[PDB]
């Protein structure tokens, strides 16, 4: 089924009706004409949409009228400019470096008393070594506009300047980036003597991970213990009390992982150790068949969850009575984990019939991956136009359709079908799976693609023996996404596997993650 350019400017902005523009941008089928107005049709004008656009109507990056003059002067003219204009232009560390010495003199000098911030970054490029000047004055702002001028800058921070990196909304990043990229040794080691009371959260628990890589159990364990007190998300808090328990081996710690309200590796695995009881799995079973709602219309996915996001408690009841039936299960399954504010554990299996001859392992995975890629969509589409149950990028949806399948008349929507999405998934894993054995493996690279995977398994550092393995590399994966995803994906699979009678112990999978 197709859409004409003009049906879809009569549908709701959505991803749904992004990616159908973006299949007719990608077959030549938008004329000039037929893009001039097309911006206000888009919900979000980001990545591939947006250069197919700009091949067609190229924009010039808006700039103020209010500065437009300010612009028309280079390094060469910019004495000749009035003040604000001065000051705009100095906004860009690439604008500084081209500047002259003796203008950077100048204009350091006329900036002094109202924008010291720019007559330290003016006499720091006049040097050949402007990180060292900013760190000298220890001036935050400059240094965070230095960090994202250039990562290749590096210097040993004192504790006093340190101590000052949190209170800015850079330091999150900043922490997160150099920590998994193993880049600016001398900032990292710095970063040892980070206060953990300055800092929490995300950039507590960063800081706890940086502590081990330096053996610095005692830092650690106090940073882990900040992130576990600071984080909204219990699961967080988990991944954290984890640690304290790795470094410090409270029983305490062990014991308040395996009470925890959130079903994760780190709960499921304390739950074992101490044997706890596998948590409480919801039986969702509705007697009514179906209703009216098509899960094969995308467009209608877009609207309801919408609607879904945006319920009052009330409306949710309403909601949870219509979608409560078999051919609708994963969207009833999607209302109730919203009327039950996530405290609530739900693992169905829907259109169970099209996995059901596949050995339990196996069903396991493909309903793991299912359930973190898509919550069982049918119509799924990610911001990338992944499609369906198990979130194919058209790419490798086309190259198992037509090249290696030769399904007759296969388009990527064939994706949005049940058959297709489990049949399709199946294949991939069976090539995942044959490549790199662990399903932790395998999750990292249904995601983030087996060259990814097979270049971070390569490391001497990643998924080796030592004290703190396998956990450690697991918070070290190098791209954040498929770092959470497969924490999310093994927990997933350990009880699939427990609700298909065919039960592994989550130590099993962490043993077989260290390669002898
Ligand atoms: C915190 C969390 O896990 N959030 C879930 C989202 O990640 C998830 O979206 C899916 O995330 C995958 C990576 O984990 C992507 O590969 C995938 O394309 C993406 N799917 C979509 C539809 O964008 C959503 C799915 O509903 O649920 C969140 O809870
Ligand atoms: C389910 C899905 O569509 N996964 C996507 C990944 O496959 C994809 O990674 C790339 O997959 C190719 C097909 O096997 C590999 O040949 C390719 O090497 C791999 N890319 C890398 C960097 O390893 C990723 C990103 O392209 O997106 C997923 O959504």
């Amino acid at each position: 089924m197709q859409y004409s350019i003009e049906k879809l400017k009569k549908e709701e902005n959505s991803l749904a009706k992004d990616y159908y523009i973006y299949r007719l941008l990608e077959k030549n089928k938008i004329s000039k004409k037929d893009a001039q107005d097309l911006n206000s049709h888009i919900f979000r004008y980001i990545g591939k949409i947006k250069s197919e656009l700009e091949k067609i109507i190229p924009l010039k990056p808006y700039i103020n009228p209010k500065y437009a003059k300010c612009y028309t002067y280079t390094a060469n003219t910019i004495l000749d400019a009035n003040l604000t204009c001065q000051s705009v232009r100095l906004n860009s560390l690439v604008f500084i470096a081209s500047l002259n010495s003796k203008d950077r003199t100048t204009l350091a000098q006329t900036f002094k008393n109202q924008r010291p911030d720019l007559t330290n970054l003016l006499l720091a490029f006049n040097t050949s070594d402007p990180m060292s000047y900013i760190v000298q004055k220890e001036d935050i702002n400059g240094f965070f506009k230095l960090y994202n001028y250039s990562k290749k800058y590096d210097l040993d921070l004192n504790t006093s300047l340190v101590n000052k990196l949190p209170n800015h909304i850079g330091f999150k990043d900043f922490a997160q980036n150099i920590i998994i990229k193993k880049e600016n040794p001398k900032f990292r080691h710095s970063m040892l003597e980070i206060n953990p009371e300055n800092v929490s959260e995300d950039s507590a628990f960063y800081l706890g991970v940086n502590a081990l890589t330096y053996d610095k159990t005692e830092l650690a364990y106090d940073f882990f213990k900040k992130a576990a007190q600071s984080f909204k998300s219990q699961s967080n808090k988990d991944n954290a009390i984890f640690w304290m328990w790795l470094i410090k081996n409270n029983e305490e710690d062990l014991k308040t992982l395996s009470q925890s309200s959130s079903l994760n590796i780190y709960s499921l695995y304390a739950k074992e150790l101490t044997n706890t009881p596998f948590p409480k799995i919801e039986s969702l079973n509705p007697s009514k068949k179906k209703n009216n709602f098509n899960m094969q219309d995308p467009f209608a996915w877009q609207k309801i969850n919408k609607q879904i996001r945006d319920a009052n408690a009330s409306q949710l009841d309403v909601l949870a009575k219509e979608f409560d039936t078999q051919e609708t299960l994963p969207i009833y399954a999607y209302i109730l984990e919203r009327k039950n504010n996530f405290k609530k554990h739900y693992f169905i299996m829907p259109y169970y019939d099209n996995i059901k001859d596949y050995n339990k392992t196996r069903q396991a995975l493909i309903l793991a991956i299912a359930r973190q890629e898509s919550r069982f969509i049918p119509t799924a589409i990610s911001v990338s136009y992944a499609l369906g149950m198990m979130q194919f990028m058209p790419f490798l949806a086309n190259h198992i359709g037509e090249k290696e399948l030769k399904i007759p008349n296969f388009d990527q929507d064939f994706m949005f079908k049940p058959e297709i999405a489990y049949y399709f998934g199946n294949y991939h894993l069976n090539y995942l799976e044959s490549r790199l054995k662990s399903p932790l493996f395998v999750a990292y690279a249904y995601n983030g693609g087996i060259g990814f995977t097979n270049r971070m398994l390569a490391r001497n550092d990643m998924f080796k023996t030592g004290k703190f393995e396998p956990f450690l590399s697991m918070e070290l994966v190098p791209y954040q996404e498929s770092r959470i995803y497969g924490k999310k994906v093994l927990a997933n699979y350990i009880v699939y596997r427990h609700l298909l009678n065919d039960s592994i112990k989550i130590s099993d999978i962490f043993e077989n993650l260290i390669q002898n």
